[PDB]
């Protein structure tokens, strides 16, 4: 399984047992002054996240491209 990985935004082979690609976007308390923050990576389970974070998970190769602005 291969996913896009931040901060270089390239496709990488995931570590063993990590078959979910995710896109994680923070627009938390710093958003209006520092902007959005984006993590892309592999994971075994879809990351559990807090209010103010948006999470997208999928399980096919390279299904987590860097979001369009």
């Amino acid at each position: 399984t291969k996913c896009y990985v931040t901060p270089d935004v390239k496709s990488e082979t995931c570590p063993a047992g990590q078959d979910i690609c995710y896109t994680e976007t923070w627009c938390d308390a710093w958003c209006t002054s520092r902007g959005k923050r984006v993590n892309l990576g592999c994971a075994a389970t879809c990351p559990i996240v807090k209010p103010g974070v948006e999470i997208k998970c999928c399980s096919t190769d390279n299904c987590n491209p860097f979001p369009t602005r």
